[PDB]
């Protein structure tokens, strides 16, 4: 789920590092 919610926003491309 996390990551999925990090995804839908952009990932890289949402000013945001991904979830560990």
């Amino acid at each position: 789920n996390l990551y999925i919610q990090w995804l839908k926003d952009g990932g890289p491309s949402s000013g945001r590092p991904p979830p560990s």
